[PDB]
């Protein structure tokens, strides 16, 4: 359980009070502007190394549903572009809106996608993820935005089993998922250092930002939508608008990998 949430009296706005990081020097997200993000060709292909991902487990985890996988060994792996080493994939979870004009953390020219979907992952050089949490290349997120339109098929496995955790602390096993399906055909990127963008807001990430979003379904979203923040038996309170809005970019310079 947690304390802090998205409404107006627990949300974004107020998390600075716990988490005096929240007003730092590289939050997340940011809005990509297209006209200042430059093309840096010292940037590394991306690979993706997924065939022997290990999910585990779904949950509502009150702010969001989370899909785990096994990080014990080097399975389903991130290497190459900003990277350096091998990061391996524990969580995938999502951000969503309560309208399709809204969902997105990142923007890019201040348009907001229906969703973002969050592959989180940390850097082997460290023990596990608990410590590095505590580095500046401790973490490397991938972000894919989704927009509504064709069903994803990939997607459909997690939909199906939203109706069975709706509420905060409710969990499932999730077994045999392969999250190859849930990315574009396009792997070009946006990069740039920052945190997490839930509490506790460590500012721990390497961003990896897809340009091209998938695609999924009205009836697909609509189930993200029908998940409570709250827990059984409480006052509902649909989990919708679970994003936290841009932040100010301060120093920092994000760089494409394509002109
Ligand atoms: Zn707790
Ligand atoms: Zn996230």
């Amino acid at each position: 359980h947690h304390h802090w949430g998205y409404g107006k009296h627990n949300g974004p706005e107020h998390w600075h009070k716990d988490f005096p990081i929240a007003k730092g020097e590289r939050q997340s997200p940011v809005d990509i502007d297209t006209h200042t993000a430059k093309y840096d060709p010292s940037l590394k292909p991306l690979s993706v190394s997924y065939d022997q991902a290990t999910s585990l487990r779904i949950l509502n985890n009150g702010h969001s549903f989370q899909v785990t996988f096994d990080d014990s060994q080097d399975k389903a792996v991130l290497k190459g572009g900003p990277l350096d080493g091998t990061y391996r994939l524990l969580q995938f979870h999502f951000h969503w809106g309560s309208l399709d004009g809204q969902g997105s953390e990142h923007t890019v020219d201040k348009k907001k996608y229906a969703a973002e979907l969050h592959l989180v992952h940390w850097n082997t050089k460290y023990g596990d993820v608990g410590k590095a949490v505590q580095q500046p290349d401790g973490l490397a997120v991938l972000g894919i935005f989704l927009k509504v339109g064709s069903a994803k098929p990939g997607l459909q496995k997690v939909v199906d089993v939203l109706d069975s955790i709706k509420t905060e602390g409710k969990s499932a096993d999730f077994t045999n998922f392969d999250p190859r399906g849930l990315l574009p055909e396009s792997l070009d990127y946006w990069t740039y250092p920052g945190s997490l963008t839930t509490p506790p807001l460590a500012e721990c990430v390497t961003w990896i930002v897809l340009k091209e979003p998938i695609s999924v379904s009205s009836e697909q979203v609509l189930k993200f939508r029908k998940l409570n923040f709250n827990g059984e038996g409480e006052p509902e309170e649909l989990m919708v608008d679970n994003w936290r809005p841009a932040q100010p970019l301060k120093n920092r310079q994000i760089k494409a990998s394509f002109k």
